[PDB]
């Protein structure tokens, strides 16, 4: 391959310091030109100098035409649009080098064989391994310095996207960018209101929240965001409102402003594939530069799978795995509400654990911050924790676990901080 | 269109980060060049790399000429004045893509239609297919009425909680056998047809006849046992209540489907059809047995079938915008307790059930388990789940003889 071979040579003549960031030998390059363009290029490096046209042409003064002349070195440096592809090209050159020697050691065996062909399979073995030159080595001695800076310069203040709960962010330091958090819980625990809360809290820290409600409508999601924002009574508005509530219009004509002054985006298409959400995530991330994006999903199970004719347990796996990829490759916080096995209610301790994620197998594995919700005053009419939802972080990949308590105001769908 | 097609290919070769900002497949582009220009262009992206002349030409080293040669990639990159109209051009390319397939799926029908051409027009159909939205929200609350917004149940004490089953809701009327599970449905059936709404009754258990035979004995208040056989030479002056009920049922908007095996998709089709023939008016879809519905995957676990049904049933209500009422049955395990009063956990197999339901309402006749009940002839409808409302128990008087329900308090 000559095309990728030029790029490497050129990008080096452009950045005379890249000969280090990628180790090669003239053996990799084509005969004559490219070969000599590196041989002389590499020599000036081992002698502890720089590598540019001027220097190279200054080295082989009489034997310059053997490198395609000076008119070629400049053409090589001209061909390189941007030295960003260097890695990618320096690898294409490398793959083709293995390929060259792989055959050279292959047709080597044939000629070698025809005492005993044992020492052959041994000599032809040592060569086939040394020809395996890769690009990702392990150096804990280098990437350590990269961390140190960050340890030193410690921004004592939530790094990622804040949840809006002081006692929770003091563990996560903001849901990161590649993370895939899971908000699962039994029905009637605030599973939805807890989401719509974090939804706004993020929209207040000036982030973008994409709420995918496959269960509810674009309206109810707002109708809830209002009754939660202005602290107005949920039952009042519904129907009474007009001739039943007064002086609340102040808290209403305020909330209606807040929601319209927020970065909340709501999608309510009935059937949403992980790929659908993907597309709507790029689009939102494109229209909104510089700012972080969070993708909420109101029901992991109501999502539309990729393979219609497949086992249910495999569909949730297909979804889960895909959902994670999105967060990673698109670099956005992915929050997915889920449901827990109906089997939770047939125990003495109604407190959810990981095994309660029924069908979903590849679920708990792809999740970064599995957090269950638990209202004690649902299973017990006489609880010592009146109106207290306890958010249980059962899994944290880059952090600790534990239970966080919050006050749930059933009437406003609001959550309050404690301790 | 090749002109806008160049702009797209070019502006991408200019900004090797725009292949992402606008999704396409080689299928969109003209054959040969433009095609291969994207095929190879897209491939390098999926492999997690960059897309520029240098890289593209480095990929297909021998087969470079099939992309118009290197001299063409540069001409494309030069053709782009500014990468600002990339959106406008990436749309002109997309518009022409639909137009290409719209014909490819149109002349598809022609050759296809050429068993029954029914599944054709169906298969050829599926292929052929915030601040802004909050100002109305204001007027919604302002347009508070004080009465029933959605579809009324017909029970004053119940509608004072739901304000009419909404449009996207999926309510569940579950209960043990012999509680009025069916008669309670056939009651709401008419009450909705009186409020001038359309009720699609899917009785998979009974016949198109018995459903009417019950609607009459309930409408005219005539005795259920009389008519059956005696009627002719056993009842008198009831012909007035009969020649009145027979009219009511024929003057109603009740539609009864009684095909033996009904898939959720079957009901779906019969719902669009009824909604199309009847414009402007709301439609309610009743199902006399959630378990007698035919699943999608025959060879699957039973607990997954009820989930396949339930999940599908909800989507229908949401995407078709109609009230979906599904009668169900409760685990036989209810009768082995002291309090025969049903709860959510009693929904046996069905797991993804209670989660997709909006208004789970169980029925309970106390005078079935107790011969000496203080509530003689009293069914108590128990709303155990209300997503956009409150819970609680509502009491109604059940007239066993007429299959009629009466209001109280």
């Amino acid at each position: 391959n000559e095309y990728a071979e030029q790029a490497v040579l050129g990008s080096i003549l452009t950045e005379p310091e890249l000969i280090k960031e990628c180790p090669l030998t003239p053996e990799h390059f084509s005969p004559g030109k490219h070969f000599n363009i590196y041989f002389t290029m590499q020599d000036l490096d081992r002698k502890g100098q720089s590598v540019d046209f001027t220097s190279i042409a200054a080295r082989v003064g009489e034997k310059l035409p053997q490198l395609g002349g000076f008119g070629y070195l400049t053409e090589l440096a001209a061909s390189v649009a941007s030295t960003t592809t260097f890695k990618q090209h320096c690898q294409t050159v490398s793959e083709y080098f293995q390929k060259r020697k792989a055959i050279s050691i292959a047709q080597q065996i044939i000629e070698n064989v025809n005492v005993k062909p044992i020492q052959e399979a041994v000599s032809e073995l040592m060569e086939i391994e040394a020809s395996g030159t890769d690009d990702d080595d392990g150096s804990i001695d280098e990437a350590l310095v990269t961390v140190y800076e960050e340890i030193e310069s410690a921004d004592g203040n939530i790094t990622g996207v804040p949840s809006g709960f002081t006692e929770l962010d003091r563990m996560t330091y903001g849901y990161k960018r590649r993370n895939f958090v899971l908000i699962a819980a039994r029905p009637s625990m605030g599973k939805t209101a807890f989401a719509l809360k974090q939804a706004k809290n993020m929209s207040d820290n000036d982030d973008v929240v994409n709420l995918h409600s496959l269960e509810m409508g674009k309206k109810e999601n707002i109708k809830r965001l209002i009754v939660t924002a202005g602290s107005i009574n949920a039952q009042k508005i519904k129907a009474a409102r007009r001739d039943f509530a007064s002086e609340d219009w102040g808290k209403l004509s305020m909330a209606i402003g807040e929601i319209s002054n927020s970065n909340i985006n709501i999608f309510d298409k009935a059937g949403q594939s992980v790929n659908y959400i993907w597309s709507k995530t790029r689009q939102t991330k494109r229209k909104n530069p510089g700012k972080r994006v969070i993708v909420m999903i109101d029901y992991l199970q109501l999502l539309e799978p990729a393979k219609a004719n497949d086992s249910r347990t495999n569909q949730i796996s297909q979804i889960s795995r895909d959902l994670k990829k999105m967060a990673r490759e698109l670099d956005v916080v992915v929050i997915a509400l889920s449901q827990l096995s109906r089997q939770v209610e047939q125990r003495q301790d109604k407190r959810p654990m990981l095994s309660d994620l029924r069908e979903s197998g590849q679920l708990e594995q792809d999740a970064d911050i599995i957090e269950f919700l638990y209202r004690d005053d649902y299973y017990d009419k006489e609880s010592e924790s009146k109106n207290i939802v306890e958010v249980i972080i059962a899994k944290h990949r880059d952090g600790p676990v534990g239970t966080v308590s919050l006050a749930f105001i059933k009437e406003y769908g609001n959550f309050v901080n404690l301790e």
